[PDB]
């Protein structure tokens, strides 16, 4: 079972200066509640900017780096090396691996940040032509979380 978890804003950003462009910590929540107790694939930019491994789950970061042996992360070094892994995967980030993986995966889990962010990195274009929306939901506002956001589950057609 293999799938891409993202947060992408009105114009597909993803990303400025190797950090999340907004503040949203309920999105994040999302992103725990949900890969808890599986994998995450990651490219080695995105492991960086979040500087360790995130607890409770299995941590994998694609690069091509062969000195790349960081305690508590496993490594893999080609994009073949994602099927070999079992369980439930999520593409975690950041764009190269969403563009290469975009194709390939079951299903999405997507943040809509419903704002327009300054960003210099992207989630790949994609038509609802090929995507069905399993679920759509309403993320709630509050003081701290103050960016209307939708959570959308959709599944390839
Ligand atoms: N909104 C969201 O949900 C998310 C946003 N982001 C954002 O996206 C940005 C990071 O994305 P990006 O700039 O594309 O960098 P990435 O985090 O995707 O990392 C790219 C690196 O991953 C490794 N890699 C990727 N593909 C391959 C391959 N086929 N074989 C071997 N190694 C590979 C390489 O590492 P190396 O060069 O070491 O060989 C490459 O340089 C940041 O701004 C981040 O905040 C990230 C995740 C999620
Ligand atoms: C859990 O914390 C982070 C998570 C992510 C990846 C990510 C964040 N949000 C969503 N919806 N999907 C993702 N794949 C990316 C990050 O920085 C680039 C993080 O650091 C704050």
């Amino acid at each position: 079972t293999l799938s891409i978890l993202v947060a992408h804003d009105l114009q597909r950003v993803i990303g400025f200066e190797n950090q999340l462009p907004w503040h949203l910590p309920n999105d994040l929540k999302h992103v725990k509640k949900l890969s808890t107790g599986h994998t995450l694939v990651m490219g080695r930019k995105t492991f960086e900017s979040i500087g360790k491994p995130l607890p409770n789950r299995r941590n994998v970061v694609l690069t091509s780096d062969t000195s790349f042996n960081v305690e508590g992360v496993d490594v893999i070094h080609s994009i073949e090396d994602i099927y070999q892994l079992p369980g439930h995967v999520f593409i975690f980030g950041g764009q190269t691996l969403f563009e290469e993986m975009i194709d390939k995966v079951d299903d999405m889990y997507i943040t809509v940040i419903e704002g327009k962010f300054r960003g210099d990195t992207f989630f790949p274009p994609y038509t609802f032509e090929d995507w069905e929306v399993a679920s759509s939901v309403e993320g709630k506002l509050d003081e701290k979380n103050t960016i209307p956001h939708t959570f959308l589950h959709l599944i390839r057609k």
